[PDB]
């Protein structure tokens, strides 16, 4: 049927209603660390999130994505391996139904507990949907959580997963400051590639962060309640829904550190 991260709809099966699966820069992959180059070109990573609006958190059967009025330049990627402004859009996760899987980037083959990507768009290609059909339309920034210490600006969100437990949920989400999801360090990874869910369009610039967020262990295990399908069908933990690394092919991974 249509597809998502069971054994008979999920990766293995997307290349044959999105044959882009199988093609020449897929994400995720494998960051192996001693094979990335520095490349002492790479512009410093701008975050410019101080006026960020955040609107609504929704569980889109997938995954829960908290969005952001991205009409103005309020929350803004810039720098790095980047040419001009993107915009974020959206925040989600994806994660394990145990500690030791859940990531979809891997680091020396290492799986974290989660991983959290920031969406942004070009705004030279005027909205998202025009972003997405092109090769320089996304920056999403990737961010691995490992379990240990709870992360504070974290909480916000688990709380309120209660209200959206369900495919199709919405609750209002305002005022949400998206700074308290990061890391000290803003060293990167950057490597070409795509949407890790389908339609796996090969539009994203990947910035993946060096350094992980902790989160508590109460923390994840409220993301693992969450639910694939809606309200009134069979339950379906919300757990594992990430795609593999995939190969690597004809690119180059750069690192902004040393
Ligand atoms: N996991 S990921 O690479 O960050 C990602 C981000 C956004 C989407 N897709 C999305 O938010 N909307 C979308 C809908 C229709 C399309 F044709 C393309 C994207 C999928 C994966
Ligand atoms: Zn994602």
């Amino acid at each position: 049927h249509h597809w998502g991260y069971g054994k008979h709809n999920g990766p293995e099966h997307w290349h044959k209603d999105f044959p882009i699966a199988k093609g020449e820069r897929q994400s995720p992959v494998d960051i192996d660390t001693h094979t990335a180059k520095y490349d002492p070109s790479l512009k410093p990573l701008s975050v410019s999130y101080d006026q960020a609006t955040s609107l609504r958190i929704l569980n889109n059967g997938h995954a829960f994505n908290v969005e952001f009025d991205d009409s103005q330049d309020k929350a803004v990627l810039k720098g790095g391996p980047l040419d001009g402004t993107y915009r974020l859009i959206q925040f989600h996760f994806h994660w394990g139904s145990l500690d030791g899987q859940g990531s979809e980037h891997t680091v020396d083959k290492k799986k974290y507990a989660a991983e959290l990507h920031l969406v942004h768009w070009n705004t030279k290609y005027g909205d998202f949907g025009k972003a997405v059909q092109q090769p320089d339309g996304l920056a999403v920034l990737g961010i691995f959580l490992k379990v240990g210490s709870a992360k504070p600006g974290l909480q916000k969100v688990v709380d309120v997963l209660d209200s959206i437990k369900t495919k199709g949920k919405s609750a209002d989400f305002t005022n949400f400051d998206p700074r308290g999801l990061l890391p000290e360090s803003l060293d990167y990874w950057t490597y070409p590639g795509s949407l890790t869910t389908p339609p796996l369009l090969e539009c994203v610039t990947w910035i993946v962060l060096k350094e992980p967020i902790s989160v508590s262990s109460e923390q994840v295990l409220k993301f693992r309640k969450l639910n694939f399908n809606g309200e009134g069908e069979p339950e379906e933990l919300m757990v594992d829904n990430w795609r593999p690394a995939q190969p690597l092919k004809n690119r180059q991974i750069k690192a902004s550190f040393k």
